[PDB]
């Protein structure tokens, strides 16, 4: 399984996936290829905010599918 993550700025990073991946393992993956800490991540998936917890099939995303990802920063 493959699906696309997005960059604000631009770009499509792929990510190889397994369907019972949790989120945060999808973070974890992120990390190795963009050095993003998982903290300071924020994944979008159709307009929604996935949470660690859930696996990519809890949010019913399939390959192909594209998740939006978003800095998470405060002050």
């Amino acid at each position: 399984m493959q699906i696309f993550v997005k960059t604000l700025t631009g770009k499509t990073i792929t990510l190889e996936v397994e369907p019972s991946d949790t989120i945060e393992n999808v973070k974890a993956k992120i990390q190795d290829k963009e050095g993003i800490p998982p903290d300071q991540q924020r994944l979008i998936f159709a307009g929604k905010q996935l949470e660690d917890g859930r696996t990519l099939s809890d949010y019913n995303i399939q390959k192909e599918s594209t998740l939006h990802l978003v800095l998470r920063l405060r002050g």
